[PDB]
């Protein structure tokens, strides 16, 4: 059935990201000129790169079959890339993730997965791949990203503060405590590729002014403690090609804590 990917280590690793026959970097965009790092650094910090590397691998696999030792080990490699960048990325929170992902020290080629793996995923760009690293390698251990790393967009507007806020038309200060399903993919492909649809509890102030302004001042935390990871939480096209790679690779789905809590505070005019 699905192909068993070699967690990354030293003796099983390519030397390189993509058997330095690719590397993750920046769209050759025609006619900007050469490829500087400006470009590339932002990239790092992008969803893109994580969808390129994902990407990548797909391409790898469809040109050169799942199957094949060398995909697998270019997967593997890949991968361990993310797991080394995004254990930079834990260790050292807000670092660039081209930062984490270079230089690294350790050598990402160098990743081990056994060795070094992480509960804790960084939440960053490079966390989907790590996510799915987990799956492959991660023999369904609960992982966690710390809720302030997932980079929740809420909307207050989207939860029952909407209530409060949209028509009801209360003026005051109001209570919010209540559970909200959040697609994170709906705006982060990232987090959305990993943890996907989540429920948040959020208890916070709502306070609305008689103009409709209002701010919703609030923690939010994670409703449920963890997420499974598999295919069908993902989200958004991250998740997707997390889906395609899951299901042609040996994994184990595992969950995801979603721990923490963060303070928002939110404003808007009805």
């Amino acid at each position: 059935e699905t192909l068993t990917v070699h967690a990354p280590s030293p003796s099983t690793n390519l030397p390189s990201y993509g058997n330095g026959a690719f590397s993750l970097s920046a769209p050759h965009v025609p006619g900007a000129g050469p490829l500087l790092v400006q470009v590339v650094y932002s990239f790092f910090q992008s969803p893109n790169m994580c969808l390129q590397a994902l990407t990548q691998l797909e391409d790898y696999i469809k040109k050169h079959g799942a199957s094949n030792p060398l995909t697998l080990q270019i997967i593997s490699t890949n991968i361990g890339y993310f797991c080394n960048a995004d254990r930079n990325l834990v260790l050292h929170p807000g670092i660039s993730v081209y930062d984490a992902y270079h230089f690294a020290k350790p050598a990402p080629s160098q990743y081990d997965y056994r060795s070094m793996n992480m509960k804790q995923m960084s939440g960053n760009v490079t966390t989907p791949i790590v996510a799915l690293a987990h799956y492959l390698w991660g023999n369904g251990a609960e992982r966690s990203v710390n809720i302030a790393n997932i980079g929740l967009k809420i909307s207050p507007m989207k939860i029952n503060q909407i209530k409060d806020i949209i028509k009801s038309g209360v003026v005051g200060t109001f209570p919010v405590s209540t559970k909200f399903t959040h697609a994170t993919g709906d705006y982060n492909v990232i987090t959305g590729a990993y943890l996907g649809n989540i429920t948040l509890k959020t208890e916070g102030t709502l306070t609305i002014s008689a103009n409709g302004s209002w701010t919703y001042n609030g923690v939010v935390r994670s409703y449920d403690d963890k997420y499974d990871f598999n295919a069908s939480t993902h989200r958004g096209i991250i998740g997707e090609s997390l889906t395609r790679l899951g299901a042609m690779f040996s994994g184990k789905e595992y969950q995801i804590l979603l721990p923490g809590e963060i303070h928002i505070k939110e404003s808007g005019k009805r």
